[PDB]
């Protein structure tokens, strides 16, 4: 079986064919697989294949460490994307995939760097789905231990955004397990942290919806940026810099899809049987 490893983001990446190549993984395969010493290597796994849907090009399944299946909103979207470049499974520059949980449109960029139309941000409390009374561009979430202020959106996915003034020093610890387990947010909510260094250049630090903090969110730097251009507090470009990386997000506002632009960089092409 063929494969090729990748990395974007801070996540290193084992991406597989699994179009033309008929694959098949175990959690336990998996978990061997994503040992650094006895097999391959990788944070995760993620396998291309058919969309079973005229209207796609691709479908394509995460796979974490653990052997088990995941659905973090647009992770891997940059490899994906150069992958199914570079080996050929298609030559469009724009490309329609869909993903466990959700749907895309890639655009493969001049400058090779991966551009992906998130979408547009959902606003409407009920929509997020996030329980208030109305729209505010600040709402107010009492905790155990301090009363926050936040924006929310949805990017298919929830959120929840807090500003701070020095990333480092957040309370992210305490506050996010508080924040993404909160009352008000029916089906859980991502935590975002974010640190505003000017109208376009941003840091940020996320606590994942079930997952605690990872190095890298792309629709929690999606909703951080949308958050804070609904504020007024920032620009409609503006770079995030996440623990792994850093992102261009691109919102012209109101009736405006949301982009995100990236990289992924092949590393090796890797053969290995069984």
């Amino acid at each position: 079986m063929q494969f090729s490893k990748m990395h974007g983001l801070g996540n290193d990446f084992v991406v597989v064919d699994g179009v033309t190549q008929n694959v098949f993984f175990t959690p336990e395969t998996i978990r061997r697989l994503a040992n650094r010493h006895c097999g391959i290597g990788f944070d995760q796994l993620l396998i291309v294949e058919a969309p079973y849907d005229p209207e796609l090009d691709f479908h394509y399944r995460i796979f974490n460490a653990d052997g088990s299946e995941v659905s973090q909103c647009g992770n891997g979207a940059r490899c994906f994307a150069r992958f199914v470049t570079l080996k050929g499974l298609t030559n469009k520059k724009d490309i329609s995939v869909s993903t466990q949980k959700g749907n895309m449109v890639l655009t493969v960029k001049d400058d090779n760097q991966i551009r992906v139309n998130m979408g547009e941000p959902i606003w409407e409390p009920a929509k997020i789905p996030f329980t208030a009374n109305k729209f505010e561009k600040n709402y107010i979430l009492r905790t155990d231990i301090q009363t926050v202020l936040c924006g929310a959106v949805s990017m298919g996915n929830p959120h929840c955004v807090v500003q701070v003034d020095d990333i480092q020093t957040a309370n992210v610890e305490q506050l996010g397990p508080l924040l993404e387990s909160h009352e008000r947010f029916p089906e859980r909510v991502n935590a975002g942290f974010m640190q505003i260094i000017n109208k376009e250049h941003i840091k940020l630090r996320v606590y994942e919806r079930g997952a605690g903090e990872t190095q890298a969110s792309g629709s929690g730097a999606c909703a951080a940026v949308a958050v804070g251009i609904m504020q007024g507090l920032l620009n409609n470009n503006v770079q995030v810099d996440l623990p792994g990386g850093s992102l261009m997000i691109e919102w012209n506002g109101v009736g405006h899809p949301l982009y995100m632009t990236g990289e992924a960089t092949h590393i090796y092409d890797g053969f290995i049987t069984l």
